[PDB]
């Protein structure tokens, strides 16, 4: 109940909201259907439009009037946005050159440069050049002040997940907007786009921007806009605001667009329709700086000017039904569209089987336009999985298509041609940012970044401290002039026991072989010094990874490879080595097969045995550092110790063994020299952080060997790749994959074949950053380049996503 009988007069955009049953004046009264019987007539005028013309300058003030073209209305803060241009001989903002703003200009009393960050929904990154002729004040701040050419939303690219997430500098998966609709198993409750469900607070989590800045003193405007108050009035609204007293003016602000999203799904990304819309936004924004201007506030205020996601060509008639697979249909609940989450219908249906399903759905159809997952199969680069809201059922969607339940469901509920919400890093999806204001950079292209990475900054260029996100603070400094976040290294943890020879070789009784007994000062001198470190420098490059927790480990140093081995799981949290451009692929000789020796430097109570990998009828095991790549046949040996071994199912042994006997070198040709780091990752609870030794689910069977639930590699190079890996004198280069360490292939459709023809299009899926292999090893790598700490946090962010260009 509202008692709508109070007044808005002088309270129209109040920031402080009032509790209900008194009626509210804010700008989003209109969503609860809440306002005062009158804000409509006082607060949404509209008489006259939203323009001076010549025969305005000067008039009497009429408080009826939208805005204002009266001597007065400077010093009252509600001119319209082209008053001085008509009025007084001035020019529009878009037509001055630009100027390099080296320090802030804002008038007495401001404490600080305010920020107003100007949220365009489905603004795909590729309009800023397509339609950059008819955007010219766009194209202005794009050009003069600090931009990428594209930047990553978060997956689902969706609306409120990309909102929340720029808000908070959190995944989905942790704020808790994981989808336009939710089911909340615990609090039984229904989220949807329409109606009132969504503004219970229990769904938003993390600490929003608007919060952090209020609880550190920080006024901030009201973020949130109904739908029906035109642009224009937002617009006038927020200059209204920044007129205020010192005591009372907001330091932060938000403008949000619907467009070009509203007309994207209805034309398609690039509809003749579509040139309209990006027109309207580029007169809004110069409305904006004008009014800035006006106030003299265009060389004082950071504006942010930023996108949710993109927007594909996507119609009816690309729909896949899962009546077409299912016998079973009318049993489910399916989310639908450019994703599909599936749960039980009932929870009482015991005959429901999730893995039936699954099977039910996987490469049925030749050019099948979806993918089934259990949510821990996704690519761990979504970070899509630890929320009770997201279903255990996942589909994965090609872009341009959809998913649905049964026909009726998408005639009966073509009228669209254009949607989104597909994986993060398909390129229609990527979308927009430009940084313009006295504490971003001139003329400054940065490379893309994740939308996480914003509230850090959002944080530092309002001088407070954010709360804990999964941005990487300091990784987007190289975008500011000043306010830059300077880090320290973490501290690193356990430090490592450097064990020499210390055990006979018949202590081991571990069930292993090896025709090894093919036994001279000159080369044993040598081989002991490879032992003690001698060739570590170029296999470690970038110092040895620092670990983050307390454990007990070993550094293990070889002719061909150094390693991190742990006593607690087993083997090697890490295994780096270097393959320079001209380095030569081996085999493992035949009376290698299956050989396993044990590592003297390890105690038989600290290894594997091979009994166990006899016994287990499903897992078999490989190898961190490849035998293929071993510098000579002497150092090939080093290879088969059982401290370089790993459990790995035969399926996967597929994907490693071409990973390491054809890609590696690949990449070393083209890279000239690559360094490699590998290792396991347990994520048993698929929270995306390192597992304690308690949460493991799965041993080699009768041991106390654990199994990964992945593998991961980061491969390092030159930028400059003129220079060789181990002799790189600047910027480094990287990719990194994290692969589902998974008993079947039956994510690749086409694994039949030939690995050539499918391992590597599985590796590109499980591209991942260094930052997300630090997350789940507890590891931190790069501790020692001649490269600024700023820079490798860069780095780290790097995702190598294998699209073509934008
Ligand atoms: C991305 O960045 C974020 C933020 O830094 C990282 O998320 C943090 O990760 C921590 C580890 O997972 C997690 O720490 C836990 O906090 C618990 C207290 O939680 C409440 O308070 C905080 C602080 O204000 C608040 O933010 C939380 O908000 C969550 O919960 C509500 C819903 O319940 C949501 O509205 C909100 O969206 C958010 O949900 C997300 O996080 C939770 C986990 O907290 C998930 O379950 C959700 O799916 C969703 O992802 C909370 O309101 C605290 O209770 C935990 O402590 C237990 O475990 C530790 C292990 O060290 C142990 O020492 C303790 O003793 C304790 O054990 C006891 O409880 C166990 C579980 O019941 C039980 O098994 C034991 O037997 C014991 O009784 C824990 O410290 C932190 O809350 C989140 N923060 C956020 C905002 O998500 C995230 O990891 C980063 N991601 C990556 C990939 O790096
Ligand atoms: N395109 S879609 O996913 O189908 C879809 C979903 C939801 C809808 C839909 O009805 N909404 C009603 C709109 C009113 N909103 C609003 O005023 O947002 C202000 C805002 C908030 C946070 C921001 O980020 C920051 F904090 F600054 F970092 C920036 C701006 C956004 C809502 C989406 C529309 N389309
Ligand atoms: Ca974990
Ligand atoms: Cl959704
Ligand atoms: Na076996
Ligand atoms: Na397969
Ligand atoms: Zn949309």
């Amino acid at each position: 109940w509202t008692a709508t009988s109070g007044s808005c007069k002088g309270r129209c955009f109040e920031l402080q909201e009032v509790g209900p049953p008194d009626c509210r004046c804010d700008n989003l009264c209109k969503s609860y259907s809440s306002c005062c019987h009158d804000f409509d007539e006082l607060c949404l005028k509209t008489a006259r439009g939203w323009e001076c013309t010549k025969d305005r300058c000067g008039e009497v003030r009429n408080e009826e009037n939208a805005c204002h073209c009266s001597e007065d209305c400077l010093s009252r803060g509600d001119c319209c946005t082209n008053y001085q241009v008509v009025c007084k001989g001035e020019s529009h903002w878009v037509d001055d050159d630009c100027e390099e703003i080296k320090v802030p200009e804002c008038p007495a009393g401001f404490v600080r440069p305010p920020l107003i960050i100007f949220s365009v929904d489905g603004f795909r990154a590729s309009y800023m050049k397509k339609g950059s002729k008819v955007m010219p004040n766009i194209e202005k701040l794009r050009s003069c002040g600090t931009h990428a050419p594209y930047m990553r939303p978060v997956y689902p690219t969706k609306t409120f997940p990309n909102l929340y997430t720029l808000a908070t500098g959190l995944y989905p998966e942790s704020h808790g907007i994981v989808g336009n609709s939710m089911y909340d198993p615990v609090f039984d409750a229904s989220f949807h786009l329409r109606g009132r469900e969504k503004f219970n607070h229990r769904w938003w989590g993390g600490q929003p921007l608007w919060i952090t800045a209020t609880k550190q003193g920080v006024r901030a405007g009201t973020f949130f806009w109904s739908v029906s108050i035109p642009h224009e009035r937002r617009i006038l609204t927020i200059l209204q605001w920044l007129s205020l007293p010192d005591n009372e003016r907001p330091s932060v602000y938000a403008f949000y667009s619907e467009q070009p999203d509203f007309s994207g799904h209805k034309y398609g990304p690039f509809g003749p329709e579509m040139t309209n819309p990006l027109r309207e936004i580029d007169k809004t924004v110069g409305q904006l700086m004008d009014g800035l201007k006006q106030l003299r506030l265009h060389r004082c205020v950071n504006v942010i000017f930023v996108g949710d996601h993109g927007m594909e060509d996507v119609t009816c008639d690309r729909t896949e039904f899962l009546s077409n697979y299912l016998t079973n249909v009318d049993d489910i609940t399916l989310v639908p569209g450019t994703l599909g989450r599936i749960r039980a219908k009932s929870i009482n249906n015991s005959k429901y089987d999730p893995k039936t399903i699954i099977a039910a759905l996987t490469c049925k159809k030749p050019d099948q336009h979806f993918k089934p997952y259990m949510k821990q199969h996704l690519p761990k680069r979504l970070h899509y999985a630890n929320n009770r809201r997201i279903e255990d059922i996942h589909l994965l969607v090609d872009r341009r298509w959809h998913v649905a339940r049964k026909p009726l469901d998408v005639y009966k509920k073509c009228f669209f041609q254009g949607d989104h919400g597909f994986d993060n890093k398909v390129n229609s999806m990527q979308t927009v940012f430009v940084g313009y204001g006295p504490t971003f950079k001139y003329r400054t292209k940065v490379p893309p970044f994740e939308n996480i990475e914003l509230y850090n900054v959002m944080c530092d260029l309002l001088g407070l401290k954010p709360a804990p996100n999964n941005g990487t603070h300091g990784s987007l400094n190289h975008l500011l002039r000043t306010n830059t976040f300077r880090p320290t290294m973490p501290d690193e943890v356990s430090r490592p026991n450097y064990p020499g020879i210390m055990y006979l070789q018949s202590e081991f009784d571990l069930g292993c072989t090896c025709d090894d007994k093919v036994e001279n000062k000159l080369e044993e001198l040598n081989k002991r010094l490879h032992t003690k470190g001698s060739t570590k420098e170029r296999h470690l490059l970038y110092g040895r990874p620092a670990v983050l927790y307390r454990t007990s480990y070993d550094i293990l140093y070889h002719t061909d490879f150094e390693s991190g081995y742990s006593e607690i799981f087993l083997m090697p949290l890490w295994t780096s080595y270097t393959i320079s451009k001209q380095a030569e692929v081996s085999s493992i000789p035949e009376h290698l097969t299956n050989c396993v020796r044990p590592d003297v430097r390890v105690s038989p109570g600290f290894s594997q045995n091979c009994l166990a990998y006899k016994n287990d009828k499903q897992m078999s095991y490989g190898f961190l550092f490849p035998p293929y790549l071993s510098s000579s046949p002497e150092a090939k040996y080093d290879a088969f110790l059982v401290t370089n071994m790993v459990p790995m199912y035969p399926a996967f042994k597929r994907v490693w063994a071409y990973f390491q006997r054809v890609l590696v070198k690949k990449y070393a040709s083209e890279r000239n020299g690559v360094n490699v780091i590998s290792g396991p990752i347990f994520d048993y609870n698929y929270d995306g952080l390192r597992d304690t030794e308690d949460e493991i689910k799965q041993y080699v069977e009768g041991s106390s060997i654990p199994v990964p639930t992945h593998y991961y590699s980061i491969i390092t190079s030159c930028l400059d790749f003129t220079q060789p890996a181990d002799k790189c004198d600047g910027p480094l280069s990287v990719s990194s994959f994290i692969l589902p360490h998974r008993p079947d292939n039956d994510e690749s459709c086409n694994s039949s074949e030939d690995e050539s023809k499918w391992v590597e299009e599985l590796m590109k899926m499980h591209t991942a950053r260094v930052r997300d292999i630090e997350h789940l090893t507890g590891l931190d790598f790069y501790r020692k380049t001649s490269r600024s700490y700023s820079e490798i946090l860069t780095l780290k962010t790097y995702l190598h996503t294998y699209e073509s260009e934008i």
